[PDB]
């Protein structure tokens, strides 16, 4: 078959929610296992998987057997492998703050592991590949997150009410420089004690007096992590709730979070992060505020502002490991191409793909594999389809 519906994975972290993925896409739930991600690719831990001839393969050996005609000459002399892994995200919970280092700094980072040889997966198992992890992530529902650092006066007016929770803070409001916020940032991390629990005090007895965002974001992420010093990242960094259909991209050397939503994910293959709060687990304070970047991201530059040209919807991202674009369908075939493997996700709606005499269906929460081997494919039917692919 030129065109190879995909079987994928669903992970059953804890955070997950028990019935988005069933709502949106009727994936069965009998168990009311938390469904977390919806995984669309060539992952070793967990490929997608293809049907040939009867069997199912794994993606991922399909591609290892056959690189250049799978992938596309230039993405197998590039990467090697499918160099993406495409999700669905469905946080019930919020999630942890996250930094990931660019490409330069990822395989020094690798490299200390393996040298001052930390085991694979452990403590400081923070780089466990020498990968950038650039990422897009597209709303399906209303999707909270916070990203990036807030311009510095936005800081000063969030910080005010809270000056007494730390001297790092009054500092900073003194003189609100990026020396003083990578220090304040270092600081809320670093709170022990009798420290963590007065600055904690002054953030709550605040959230009584303070209406309206980020505050109310505060709120909610509290009722998970009542403890964590995480809970003044909003004070520090936007919070944006995207509408479905928009997007943004996390870039490298920048705190983020999801807290709460349905999204699409696209990222680099890595599994390295650093993480900035909102988690029980390791946190390395020096390495993060090593690998941060303290410059303020205006809130009208957040969202990844689309292009669109006929059909195609394209968000262009800045890294070559992957794009990204929405395809509306129609009555009329649209012809969808790309030198690359692509992934096809039906967002909403009925997707019928033809290639020659075959015809294959996608219903929402649905998608096929095209080798790059098999462009053009066409496409009708209503509503709209997603593509991952890579336009190297």
């Amino acid at each position: 078959a030129s065109m190879q519906k995909l079987i994928n994975s669903v992970q059953n972290y804890a955070w997950g929610s028990k019935t988005a993925l069933t709502e949106l896409y009727g994936i069965a739930n009998p168990q009311q296992q938390p469904m977390a991600e919806l995984w669309m690719g060539a992952h070793p831990k967990s490929s997608s998987r293809i049907t040939t001839n009867g069997e199912t393969v794994s993606l991922r050996d399909a591609i290892e057997k056959n690189k250049t005609a799978m992938l596309g000459e230039a993405v197998a002399n590039r990467f090697g492998e499918l160099p993406f892994l495409f999700k669905v995200l469905c946080a019930a919970q919020p999630l942890s703050i996250q930094v990931h280092p660019n490409k330069r700094n990822s395989e020094i980072g690798f490299a200390k592991e393996n040298a001052a040889g930390i085991p694979m997966d452990a403590a400081e198992r923070n780089y466990k590949d020498p990968n950038h992890k650039p990422a897009l992530v597209f709303a399906l529902t209303p999707f909270l997150a916070m990203n990036a650092f807030r311009e510095f006066s936005d800081i000063v007016s969030l910080l005010q009410p809270v000056a007494g929770a730390h001297s790092a803070i009054a500092h900073f409001l003194q003189v609100p420089n990026a020396e003083r916020l990578s220090q304040l940032f270092a600081s809320l991390l670093n709170m022990q004690g009798e420290e963590k629990s007065r600055a904690l005090a002054v953030l709550k007895a605040a959230l009584n007096s303070q209406q309206g965002e980020p505050w109310q974001t505060i709120r909610v992420i509290s009722e998970y992590y009542p403890d964590d010093s995480g809970l003044f990242s909003p004070l520090l960094l936007n919070v944006v709730k995207l509408n479905p259909g928009e997007a943004m991209f996390l870039f490298a050397e920048t705190p983020h979070a999801y807290l709460q939503g349905v999204a699409l994910e696209v990222m680099a293959n890595s599994d390295n992060v650093l993480r900035a709060g909102l988690t029980p687990k390791y946190i390395d304070i020096p390495e993060l505020v090593a690998n941060v970047k303290f410059e303020p991201k205006p809130a009208g530059e957040l969202l990844t502002a689309p292009v669109k040209s006929g059909a195609e919807l394209d968000f262009p991202i800045p890294v070559d490991d992957f794009a990204f674009s929405l395809h509306d369908l129609a009555l009329q075939e649209t012809s969808i191409g790309q030198h690359s493997a692509a992934i096809l996700f039906c967002v909403e709606g009925e997707a019928v793909l033809r290639k020659d005499e075959q015809r294959l269906v996608l219903k929402p929460g649905e998608s096929a594999f095209i080798g790059a081997d098999e462009s053009p494919v066409n496409a009708s039917g209503t509503g709209r389809l997603a593509r991952v692919y890579n336009k190297l």
